């Protein structure tokens, strides 16, 4: 079961469009068709809402936190609703694999994501959540790593990753109402079949 799902962000209209608020474009996403509209709740240092996922009860938060401080906002939130980091589900961008792509993962590496870095901390050390893991591509420079993320995407790849984002949106249906097997066997087809 899932009751938490995460978007991971920067603040403000600076980060808005830029590749490291993917996870905040899917959860913008679920909040819109769900007819949820995301509002700030500030003991949550975030935005958050609540929507009806295949019958099931799911909070969604996109913090208001710098990236490296997301920990802070899905601890508290986590804490206050007695939710275990196996019940979240944190979607996030993902360098390794490109744009058009997404997929599901449970515990593993942070990939140098500093948002998932500090929610592993915060967590009690626990990698052991879900991830949305949405596809960015690389820059060909591995130094210019934090340029690239910050970065906007050119349209052509913001029309991949959103067409990804949709696929995931609808997939999460499914790992709701139908469980982690399923959902991963419809969504890691998507580009690969
Ligand atoms: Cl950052
Ligand atoms: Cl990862
Ligand atoms: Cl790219
Ligand atoms: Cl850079």
């Amino acid at each position: 079961t899932i009751k938490l799902i995460v978007g991971l962000a920067n603040p403000g209209a600076e980060y808005a469009a830029t590749r490291h608020n993917a996870g905040a474009w899917y959860v913008d996403l679920l909040a819109d068709r769900h007819r949820a509209p995301l509002r700030e709740e500030s003991k949550f240092f975030g935005y958050t809402s609540r929507i009806n996922l295949a019958g099931e009860d799911v909070r969604l938060l996109v913090p208001t936190t710098f990236m490296n401080l997301s920990g802070k906002a899905v601890a508290a939130m986590a804490t206050f609703y007695r939710i275990n980091p196996d019940e979240i589900l944190v979607a996030h961008d993902e360098l390794d694999l490109p744009p058009g792509v997404a997929k599901f993962k449970l515990g593993g590496g942070h990939g140098g994501h500093n948002g998932l870095k500090d929610i592993i901390s915060k967590l009690g050390n626990n990698p052991n959540f879900h991830r949305l893991r949405v596809g960015i591509g690389h820059p060909g420079d591995k130094n210019k790593v934090v340029g690239f993320v910050l970065g906007k995407p050119p349209a052509s790849e913001q029309k991949l990753i959103d067409d990804a984002v949709d696929e995931a949106a609808r997939c999460t249906e499914i790992l709701l109402k139908d469980g982690l097997t399923k959902a991963t066997n419809r969504l890691h087809a998507f580009k690969a079949q």
